[PDB]
């Protein structure tokens, strides 16, 4: 018998690194 | 007849960096 | 048959988590 078809596709990576630092606040 | 299917793929690659925080609090009064 | 080769590399994953707030506005 030949071999079998290709296996499902991978799950998905991990979430990314966090993101970085909002805009300031406005003057008071 | 043909073998089983293969094992599921390789994990996919981690997604893309965060966005931006919230913005910060107003300034002091001074 | 033997078994199948390995399917393809999975999706990417999430975007990472929200960086933090942004600092304080400008001194009034």
């Amino acid at each position: 018998g030949p071999p079998g078809p290709p296996g499902e596709r991978g799950p998905p990576g991990g979430v990314g690194f966090p993101g970085p630092p909002g805009p300031p606040g406005p003057p008071g």
